[PDB]
């Protein structure tokens, strides 16, 4: 089976990145890494960090990520990551690092950690956007550079969101992508948003439902299963008011089961057990790579 | 006891640092790390590397380093090293790094790794020279910045070592890295090489001749005042012949033990026990670090 690696630091994420994973995970060997070591490249409150790792894990599970199916782990719990990362920072060039479009040295040297994340698992696909295209080009060069010197250890990874989905825009600025990092909470809808916020958020000159309206349609159709033409027919003479009233219900219906599970997980001692399994599985596959890598460089014995 | 940490990548060395430790290990908690991870910041042949790691260990044991006493281990075998290094590579500044007095990024980022090497063990002293003084001030700075943000978790380390020149250039310092193999005497140099190297205008033994006295004076236990006396009214030929014998006598039992360690499988066992011990101390420091930063659970 092919290998997929996703490193994770809104309904736009569910719909673009996170949704097709609940089933893709059945046809692929999937890894969902919570990159907490990448997160400290910037200022964190230890309490929020620790607590943000938890919710994320519980959310991926609440969404349908199956731990029997996929490997969901926390990056720092697999030391092979920081190990392979060091070896790769020894083969990478500063020039390469500074040329990175995107001060603590972590802001500069994190690219080799992201490459280690990927290369450790002999991954084939990396479900990332164009914003990470440069990071992938680089981990692909690093793999090639190492495979040529020491002989082939790595699969050269490819940048793909297999079965990718509609791009979700902001509710305040439909020319802007939906981002949880938005200063206006009204711009996005969070997977944990309560029925009432969703409604209010959805509620806030031409008047025709035909493909901001184009964003509400993309949201409506992916979430309801209907085609944009179905809905264009459905609302042929209808106003934005009832369309929105309808759309707010399909969003609440989607997030309800999700939110109900997120809470069971957050309360379950099974959450900690699922992450323990995932790091064991990962440490195993990763630990093996690290020693094949050292074997090749002449490290230790 | 106070903790001493030494990271290792001639007789100049032995006289300088390594020899005293044989006594010190009993009074201090000493760690002798073979920095194989630092070694890869520059081009290595995988075979020679793997090989040099082995002999360095055998040489240290052969010199008198007591494993029941100190901790001799290979850096790569303690993962906590690269983990702490990353955490410290996020608090260090690039500017800090770039002013580093000393291309592959390993050549710019290894300082945070060298500070972790030290900080992981709550080391009090680091027995290094002046060339590392910029390196130590930086690790004292990183520890400081960390404690003040998170709380008191590292002992601020001191750089103190509780000078032999080249034999071909007495204004230059002895260094294996000399293009000229006669500039130095290796610990493994045979008796013939030792003699030759030592044989190679005032003609008076008073303090390149001041260097020989210093080599002699300390491998012998005698003193310079007492050696000047001894060698009143003789010249360099005898002085040089007696001195080649104190050097052969010194290195001979070291070479015997070294060879025994090199084919003994107690070697791999001393190293296993060594990494095990390090992993224990370091691992705990690491989870204490992630605790302060909020990493994992
Ligand atoms: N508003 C959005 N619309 C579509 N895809 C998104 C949106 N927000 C995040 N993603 C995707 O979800 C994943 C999370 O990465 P990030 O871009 O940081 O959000 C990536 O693959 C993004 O491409
Ligand atoms: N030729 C030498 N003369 C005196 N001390 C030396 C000599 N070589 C090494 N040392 C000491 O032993 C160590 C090895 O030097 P280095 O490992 O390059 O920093 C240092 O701590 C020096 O202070
Ligand atoms: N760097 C990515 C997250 C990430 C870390 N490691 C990865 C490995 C593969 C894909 C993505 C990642 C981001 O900014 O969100
Ligand atoms: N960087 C040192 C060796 C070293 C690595 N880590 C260390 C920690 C403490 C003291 C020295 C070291 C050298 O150039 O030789």
């Amino acid at each position: 089976m092919k290998t997929i690696f996703s490193g994770i630091q809104t309904i736009g994420n569910y719909i673009g990145a996170l949704r097709q994973f609940v089933e893709l995970q059945h046809e692929y060997n999937c890894y969902f890494c919570i990159v907490d070591q990448h997160a400290i490249t910037v200022w964190q409150d230890p309490h929020e960090l620790r607590q943000n790792i938890r919710r994320l894990a519980a959310l991926y599970l609440a969404v349908g990520i199956d731990p029997t199916q996929a490997t969901l782990f926390i990056q720092s719990e697999v030391p092979a990551h920081a190990q392979a990362a060091w070896m790769l920072q020894c083969i990478v060039y500063i020039g390469e690092l500074e040329r990175m479009t995107q001060v603590s040295a972590g802001l500069l040297t994190y690219p080799p950690l992201m490459a280690a994340d990927i290369l450790l698992y002999n991954t084939d696909i990396v479900p990332v956007g164009e914003d990470q295209k440069q990071h992938i080009e680089l981990t692909r060069d690093l793999a090639e550079r190492f495979n040529k010197r020491y002989g082939e250890l790595f699969t050269i990874p490819e940048a793909r969101i297999p079965k990718v989905g509609a791009r979700i825009m902001s509710l305040v600025d439909p020319t802007k992508k939906m981002s949880k990092s938005d200063p206006n909470p009204k711009a996005y809808i969070t997977l944990l948003d309560d029925a009432k916020t969703i409604e209010k958020k959805i509620k806030s000159s031409e008047g025709t439902i035909r493909y901001g309206i184009s964003n509400l349609l993309n949201i409506y159709s992916t979430l309801s299963g209907q085609s944009i033409e179905e809905l264009e027919r459905q609302y042929e003479g209808k106003g934005y008011g009832v369309f929105k009233a309808d759309l707010a219900q399909v969003v609440i219906e989607t997030l309800r089961p999700i939110q109900e599970r997120y809470h069971h997980w957050m309360e379950s001692e099974e959450l900690d057990r699922v992450l323990d399994e995932g790091a064991e599985k990962a440490n195993r596959v990763a630990s093996e790579m690290v020693r094949k890598m050292e074997q090749a460089m002449g490290l230790g014995r």
